[PDB]
């Protein structure tokens, strides 16, 4: 009964209106799940494609699905629901390649997620509860995304992503309403201005600003005008600079996104520009500050700022224990996003985030441009006590269902419940 | 065991930042059904809001929550979970109120849908299936949302909504893969015209455009451009006038969004544009192209265009099966859009689809601004082989898990599946 | 479990002495489900016989039977007792010919019904809760047949059927009081003047009346004598002319039952015959007025009679989408008598329904002049909302049974019970 | 689980138009079963009326449904389902009256069937398995109405029944063929002589014949005309005198029906035509020759007749004990007709069948005017091995749903099955 009986693939749509795929898992006693995959280097896990550029733009999953069903189904069917890492090495070892490029990223991860939710549902326990066990009680400090730059807008700014962190709500109920009440106190100020409110991928919003700056003291008027504070509670700022979108020979140019002002730094004037903008607003972690490649940058400047300010890396690490093993030996971050299909497998996620915690590197759960109605990685943010999570802001339901999922686990939890706010930030 | 046993409902957030609410009906027996609510003149169902805009501007929804947790239980639990009329005409007694005002719109369709969907995990059946029993094959046809006019944008356009129809795809799933083809086609112009990408509530665009024309022969233009004809397979397009956005005396002022030159016609000379248009573009469908309170217009509307082209009233019947009766006698139009909340129960919902359908009226189960991760509107379309459903665009989850959700329909149902396209239009 | 493990037939008789058959549907969990066949032109679905004019007269149905052992089992058995729609297609496949005349259409439908029964059964619902969903309330008014003629009868009157409708009672139990109390005044008020009172197969009367008018001033005054009224609640009376029984060229010969001095005439001089009927008697629907083929006479009933009097096709559509499909677009009639066996299953069944219903049409479930002590017909008639039944007199098991039925289903509903009445004609 | 959870009654209809009630008995295990009654001196079990002819002619049943659902059911409700004697010695002793008046015979067997049907499908056992054990086999020979006289029509025939028997069948399946192929070729032969095919209560004719004889032969003519003999295949006739119908002093007055010119006959000159009839015609069995309390005329009667021919007693015994053990003790007779609600309960019913049978006497299970699509009596004629039945004509499902029952049992029993036919009569 306990025994997986099928394993069955088709192919969706993402918040994005490209294909994606999900697997489904039943057992012989008729435990049911359901994974969903996100959108997804030379180091990374591939997801796989059709290439038919007549269908969905080449976006097609119809090859990953049929080695769903016709592959990795035949190797799946007969393993018990919840040998979670028995199944994932079968799969990993089942495609051979190191990027899982022969069955594909994507059609293995819709199984892992399918299967473990399965198993949750066999044993009749919460997901977050069936993978972290009985310690699961911290609900993460969100990274909200709140305005956009440099490849996902047309404004004059370098920085890809702007987000508001609630360090200092009671709990993640109010620091929810803190995120949106923001956002909405924002949406006011943008129409006043008379600038563009319809919202991006991740739901936020993209207006001409003259610049960073004016950005991020927008950004700060929201915050203030909702009824709040800029440091303490707080709202706290964040980044997500995706450097290497204008990193070039080994300078940083600004000129890029920003005009043609705009300043061409080195890495050593990359940092000093980094600790200005700490310095003068209300900053406590800065993703990829650093281009994917200049590790000599990224350790000056966790020397500089590691103490202080969380720096993230995403496609510094790009959720690959090898790149994060040698992050922790040269002190290159202190902090690394979690992206779940850029790896594979949930088991190789949750290694990737117990080395992090073993080296005092935070584990920030992300999501993808690309998104589905799928809200597991909240579990996941919740199983391993992460204390953070990056999914998305406050106006698409690609987005807001991961909010909601969070919202059902702190109402599950009940007083046993955590909210870290300012301590999520170990790492300091 | 297939007694209702618990119905908890808590708040939550919906697409657009603002709080709703989901319940989940609990029966012994273990089955579980969890219904979440979207967002929703002085005839038709209410939500309840607290009014305190000390949170999220007064947009609350713990009032309703309580009511739920606190008077509906006591009412609900105890019922069979199968009993789906009983537990809905006890919520309207229990309200006391037309427009269920006191318990609130919200809280009752909530409970509404958890116990369907519980009750039809108790039975182990499909949604629709339990919904509608066993001749549910037809797979609706999309009127699927891509351009934004009206209040909805700054663009000189009176018409609030744009849509594109796939009524000669020979199935569901290639219906869905020519919308967002044409989806991502028109993206692209758009940024060839330097316009606006980002998009809005529904999911679409809402370009600055030179006119309602211009709008019309972009939609065209991508339609051509993403190998479709425009007509035939088709795609057609559908228009959403909303014209009570801009009526007053007795006249349909367009200068309200047209800007100073526009054209302020009256109830003859707006039937006028309308037949114009259909004759110039290969337009379908026209929703709300009267006032609400345009009964003559509508009457008159429906005599030169009634026969030829889907006439949809929305605000004109605001899913009010007194208000269709009328509309049936008097022969006022020949469509009636179904918004679930706006009716408050799921009973209430099917006696409106039948009363249509029994009038040769088609019913086109809608989707609302503020959206959740439910999908449960598809599986109404399904269940009452409407033939057609208007859920937004091609963008974001809340939009689009209901069409992933049409896609597991149209895959159960294998050779049994059925998609009418252009005739989807019996009224036709 | 759910699975169908079972299928077998037998020889049984019908109201009438001559053999049928009835088919048995077992699941290995222990469902069952039995379905009972009525007695049963070029265009609809044939019946098989023995033909052995030695045995019951060549009626005999062990072919029939031994399709659905030796044939039809082997391709059912397997399939789960719920994909109701799946094993229809999977029969008709097997068949081949159009009118199911290979396996017969008997062999057929009596499988049909025993799996939606067995599946009733298996799902611990009402059989008219599995067909038609959680929204089956509306019991149907009854046309009740009270007096026979023309083929049916030596009196000397041409139409063949007389019915009597309680459209004004307050329920359907009411209304079975009322049809029942003035059938018992009509046998007084027949006894009186010395004619006879034994029933025919639909257990009505057929006495040796001077002629129509005598026949239907007859009943006129047993609905009078029984404390009732004539058009208001009413009781209203309608016919089941038959036309096609007298009908030769292009003429209604009315001399072939009413005598020598009867009226032979045209479709034009037919028309204005049922006009003067409907203007002089409280009459409500007429069936069958114009012959088979007479779709120009037809056409021009509806045009002076469709907008105030219910115009049923039986033999003009005989249970077939194409011939509905021709009535609907040519606006031949009004309403539908829905024949289960004359089409073979009971999803072809239900498109009929659907079809009639989208168009304006009303369906009228039918029962056969052979039937049996199965009431299946009466789950039908309220799993769609028909809203009208025809199932014979008042004064026979193979007629009472279903009757029973629908006290049964009124009795399940509850409140939750629905009787239209008048505002069953929704087709006027 | 095998505790009756629920006794719940309600008002239907029978085969006439007529009132009547059916009960439901459900057990906590799930078992169901519904018994339903037909219609029913001053020493037998009498039914409850209304006696509100503003309903039904004061034929209304809610007064004994009442009785059911509020008295009956508080005393049955705890009791085994399988406890069949403790019921209905319970409800016996619950009335307080012999003729079952208070309570009703009719609410009182309601419960008996109901509780008897329930038990069978807890058990998961054939009706006539439950009732009589494991050695069932002996399927009826049936003793078929064909022809009417007396009160039952208008013909000159002072004989209220006559019936054929298929004594030399090899099985019931091939006897009801017979039966059936007389019954046709005997309408046949009544229009080709213009006389009434209308059947009557019990499904058969009551033509206009000449007499007695001319009914009696043209039965033969029948008989024959089907290709069987007349009284070794058989087919054999029976009588109903009924003979207290025409009964007066101390003389048996044939003018009653017979005409002017009819013969009165005194108790010797009775017997006298009876003996007649019998050497002149293939006369096997006579009911009600005498008049229910001409006991001296029974005496001779069986005297004279009862070693050849059987002499059934239904008016004269009234299934009652007391009256069977005096005619048992005074050899008044030599069968007796067993009609269920007429003394009250299944158990009294079953300790007749036996009293009878240890003296020599036939049992034969009787059918009523008023009937319903129930078949119970079709189980209790094989659970007892009877050997005979009387169950009305080959037409109304009132009166085939009985033979159809009939039809499954024999296909049940297999190559157990046994048919008696012309030994059924061990009484001779």
């Amino acid at each position: 009964m306990s025994i997986i009986t099928d394993v069955y693939a088709r192919e969706v749509l993402d918040s994005r209106g490209n294909p994606t795929l999900e697997v489904e898992v039943y057992t012989e006693s008729g435990a049911f799940g359901r994974g969903m995959v996100p959108s997804g280097g030379e180091h990374e896990a591939v997801e796989l494609r059709d290439g038919d550029k007549s269908r969905y733009l080449g976006l097609g999953t119809q090859k990953a699905v049929d080695n769903v069903n016709n592959v990795i189904a035949d190797a799946i069917i007969g393993f018990d629901v919840r040998d979670q890492q028995a199944i994932d090495r079968a799969m990993i070892a089942l495609d051979g390649t190191p990027n899982k490029g022969k069955l594909g990223a994507n059609a293995i991860l819709g199984v892992s997620i399918a299967v473990a939710r399965a198993a949750a549902d066999y044993l009749e326990v919460p997901l977050y509860t069936y993978l972290g066990g009985f310690n699961t009680k911290v609900l993460p400090t969100p990274m909200m995304n709140i305005i956009n730059g440099g490849s996902h807008s047309d404004a004059p700014i370098a920085f890809q992503e702007f987000m508001i962190l609630p360090v200092g709500a009671p709990s993640f109920k109010e620091g929810l309403r803190w995120g949106a009440e923001v956002f909405h106190a924002l949406k006011k100020i943008l129409k006043a201005r008379g600038l563009v409110t319809a919202v991006g991928d991740e739901g936020g919003f993209a207006p001409k600003f003259e610049g960073t700056e004016d950005g991020v003291e927008t950004i700060i008027e929201a915050i203030e005008a909702a009824g709040y504070e800029a440091g303490e509670n707080g709202i706290m700022i964040g980044f997500d600079c995706a450097s290497s979108e204008f990193y070039d020979r080994k300078v940083y140019d600004y000129t890029k996104f920003e005009g043609e002002g705009a300043a061409v730094r080195t890495s050593a004037e990359q940092i000093d520009y980094l600790e200005e903008l700490v310095n003068k607003y209300p900053i406590i972690t800065i993703e990829d500050g650093m281009d994917e490649n200049d590790w000599d940058g990224w350790k000056a400047l966790t020397e500089r700022l590691g103490k202080r300010v969380q720096l993230v890396g995403d496609d510094f690490f790009v959720t690959n224990t090898d790149y994060l093993a040698r992050g922790i030996k040269e002190g290159a971050a202190n902090s690394i996003l979690i992206k779940v299909n850029q790896i594979g497998t949930l088991t190789e996620t949750f290694e990737a985030i117990e080395m992090a915690k073993e080296a005092g590197y935070t584990a920030v759960v992300s999501h993808r441009s690309g998104e589905t109605e799928d809200s597991t990685i909240a579990d996941i943010a919740v199983a391993t006590n992460a204390g953070q999570i990056k999914t998305g802001s406050l106006s698409r339901t690609d987005r807001i269902a991961k909010y909601n999922q969070l919202l059902r686990i702190e109402d599950q939890l009940g007083e046993v419940a955590v909210y870290k706010g300012l301590n999520s930030f170990y790492n300091l």
